[PDB]
């Protein structure tokens, strides 16, 4: 069984994946697609074995029968004696960030503002905030809530893509992959940091990893945590140090999914690959680091300490949790059960 074919979303993840391939002795090989959904399709077809996914894509993947294999585990202090690989996942905090200088902007004053989403169908950048909004406004017209937005994956012509910038040559505007300047956690935050949008829907970690010198990237260099605030659901504004108490929801960690019949082997190969390229990987610093990508979260989030065993051999609905799964169906009622491909 020993060859695992990873699916890369976009050319940058492709470049990284090939490096990982070369270094793995072709134990890991690559397949590329322009979107996560397409990568879900190559795995369904058996042309790729796996990829790591945000919760919202796990939902889509799971309805098609794909199963969670290993979950991303970030740097947590609590539960410190257990190996990261066997450490329960704690989840991440989906937050709404704004510029402090943008005084008076609260959760209750978001209507008609400019927003930045990681990508349509993602947990923190879309399902959480939009499900909240739809719920709160009683309307399915979330395409009309923000005056303008950058929501990779939405219709390029629509105002949900208006603030997206595309790539270096302005091409691929709004594609849900790293080619789009404002794609993902980093891109949605850069979208806010450059005042292209008024609010960014990312996770707690995003704000920290890109402020106070934590990045070096041109646009982030000069960012200071105090210039940002989190919008709490109670209409309040708190510093980005108050995430445990000012968030939209806690999200299930991004996780690797593969076809049910390939899971066991994808799991085995993966644990052996992070032992080599993970946070303490034998060859990480020197040769290759699976969880680093110049701050671009390619294939995995950069703050991933390791990929952990799941426990309860959970279904995708159990891994996402009932609370989260209800939100996504209730939100998708605006677009009853079956694989979207
Ligand atoms: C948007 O608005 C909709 C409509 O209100 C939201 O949908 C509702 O979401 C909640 C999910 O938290 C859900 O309530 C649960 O109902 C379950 C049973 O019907 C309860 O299950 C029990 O939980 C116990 C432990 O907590 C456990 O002991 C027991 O075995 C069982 O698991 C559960 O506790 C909650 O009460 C509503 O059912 C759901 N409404 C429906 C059916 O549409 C949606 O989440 C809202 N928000 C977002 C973010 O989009
Ligand atoms: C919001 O996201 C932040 C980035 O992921 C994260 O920030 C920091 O918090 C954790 C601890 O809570 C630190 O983790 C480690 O803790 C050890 C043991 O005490 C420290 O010695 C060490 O510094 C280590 O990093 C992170 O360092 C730190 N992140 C950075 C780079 O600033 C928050 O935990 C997170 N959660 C919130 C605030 O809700
Ligand atoms: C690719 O996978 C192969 C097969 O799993 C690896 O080779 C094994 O490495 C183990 C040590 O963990 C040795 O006992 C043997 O040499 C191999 N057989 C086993 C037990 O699988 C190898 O580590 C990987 N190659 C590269 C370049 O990473
Ligand atoms: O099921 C769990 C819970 O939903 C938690 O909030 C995060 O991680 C998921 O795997
Ligand atoms: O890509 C599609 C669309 O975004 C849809 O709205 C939900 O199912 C996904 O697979
Ligand atoms: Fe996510
Ligand atoms: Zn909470
Ligand atoms: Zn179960």
């Amino acid at each position: 069984y020993t060859r695992v074919v990873w699916c890369a979303v976009g050319p940058e993840e492709q470049k990284k994946c090939q490096q990982w391939s070369q270094q793995s002795g072709q134990n890991v090989t690559c397949a590329t697609a322009s979107t996560t959904d397409d990568c879900i399709v190559l795995v369904l077809k058996g042309e790729a074995d796996a990829l790591n996914l945000d919760g919202g894509y796990i939902y889509t993947a799971g309805k098609c029968g794909l199963v969670p294999v290993l979950a991303e585990n970030r740097k947590s202090s609590k539960h410190s004696s257990l190996d990261c690989v066997l450490r329960p996942t704690e989840g991440y905090l989906a937050v709404a960030v704004v510029k402090k200088a943008n005084e008076g902007l609260t959760w209750n004053s978001l209507k008609d503002k400019k927003s930045c989403h990681t990508a349509v169908d993602r947990t923190a950048g879309w399902n959480i905030p939009m499900g909240l909004i739809v719920n709160q406004t009683g309307s399915c017209a979330f395409d009309e809530f923000f005056s303008q937005s950058c929501a990779p994956g939405a219709d390029p012509k629509s105002r949900l893509c208006a603030l997206c910038a595309g790539d270096d040559q302005g091409l691929d505007k709004c594609v849900p992959n790293s080619k789009e300047k404002y794609y993902g956690y980093t891109g949605a935050f850069r979208c806010l940091a450059e005042d292209v949008g008024d609010v960014a829907f990312v996770k707690n970690d995003t704000v920290w990893e890109n402020t106070n010198g934590e990045s070096t990237a041109d646009w982030a260099k000069n960012l200071k945590r105090e210039d940002f605030r989190l919008l709490c659901l109670d209409g309040t504004r708190k510093p980005v140090t108050e995430a445990q108490s000012c968030h939209l929801a806690v999200a299930p960690n991004h996780a690797v999914v593969s076809r049910s019949d390939r899971a066991a082997h994808v799991e085995q190969v993966l644990l052996h690959q992070q032992a080599l390229f993970g946070k303490n990987g034998k060859n990480c610093p020197d040769k290759f680091c699976l969880f680093k990508s110049e701050t671009k979260n390619l294939l995995f989030n950069d703050n991933t300490e390791c990929l952990a065993k799941l426990g309860g051999r959970p279904t995708y609905e159990e891994y996402l949790g009932t609370e989260y799964v209800t939100a996504i169906a209730n939100l998708k009622k605006c677009s009853l059960e079956a694989c979207a491909f």
